[PDB]
């Protein structure tokens, strides 16, 4: 599905005008949905247009329960990491100038307010002025951590939201790389000497983090500036991705061993928008969908 709302216009005050359009683009098979709020700001005091682009929607984990009949060995795939990126193409007059979250964050939920002030000053505050422009982000990431991609620059911003500190029946925390020389990576292992089938010897699904077995609901803001005298369109590409890890267990005739294999299936959805900075409108000119190992 895809949809773009008509532009709405709002006078923030005598100097600042807001033009807002919301674009939706999804992939039903992949269970990835992008809800993009394009907030274009024109400011009489400042010679650049500002786009405060909010990226929201859904990225399913891809988890499926293991087969409970699996006897001596079992496995499942889970949401090890979610990646979101926004990049500018096709116009050297456009630059990423700010974004939120700015810094690494391991809070169970991320809640921020981002504001526009005359002159293009961008500022940020925490949690969720009536005559100033602001936009908010709010997402849960329990047991996970947000990092900013170190390749981030003037043409691209990306974030990763990675499994970080996961408890397993009071044991842990564990993550994607935990290691014990006897039991392996015990992240989602049930019991070390369980008499259950392998498929029944994992942490119950309900006890896994929501991001591991459910979905992530991203909310990220990219702030882009555009030289107002430049008349060329530009392109913005928004990518949502999941890295699916394969968690396994194995019975060795004395005890179980767990293992986690990172990013064994990568699922990516990208939408490409053409941006008309003079009319403050966007068009979906492209999508691409990828799955490196489909069917898992």
């Amino acid at each position: 599905a895809q949809h773009i709302t008509p532009v709405s216009e709002k006078k923030v005050d005598d100097k600042i005008t807001l033009y807002k359009t919301t674009a939706t683009s999804d992939n039903d098979k992949l269970n990835i949905s992008q809800i993009l709020t394009f907030n274009f700001i024109k400011d009489k005091s400042y010679d650049k247009d500002t786009l405060v682009l909010k990226a929201a929607g859904n990225i399913n984990s891809g988890y499926k329960k293991p087969n409970p009949k699996d006897y001596n060995y079992s496995q499942f795939y889970w949401g090890g990491k979610y990646n979101v990126s926004v990049s500018s193409e096709s116009n050297d007059a456009v630059n990423v100038v700010d974004y939120a979250p700015k810094n690494q964050n391991e809070e169970f939920q991320v809640q921020q307010t981002l504001g526009y002030s005359y002159g293009g000053d961008i500022n940020i505050s925490n949690g969720l002025g009536s005559k100033s422009f602001s936009e908010t982000i709010n997402y849960k990431q329990e047991s996970y951590r947000t990092t900013i991609d170190r390749k981030t620059n003037h043409k691209s911003i990306g974030w990763g939201v990675e499994a970080h500190k996961i408890m397993n029946n009071g044991w842990g925390p564990y993550g994607r790389d935990s290691y014990d020389p006897t039991y392996g990576n015990e992240l989602f292992l049930g019991g070390r000497q369980s008499s259950s089938n392998a498929g029944q010897n994992f942490l119950p699904t309900h006890q896994m983090p929501l991001l591991a077995r459910g979905n992530f609901n991203p909310e990220f803001i990219s702030v882009l500036s555009h030289k107002q005298n430049d008349t060329k369109k530009s392109k913005i590409k928004v990518t949502y991705q999941r890295e699916m890890d394969r968690y396994t267990n194995q019975w060795n005739r004395l005890h179980w061993v767990g293992n986690n294999y990172k990013n064994q299936n990568t699922v990516t959805f990208t939408s490409t928008y053409e941006v008309d900075w003079q009319n403050h409108t966007v068009k979906l000119i492209g999508t691409d969908s990828k799955e490196t190992n489909p069917g898992v």
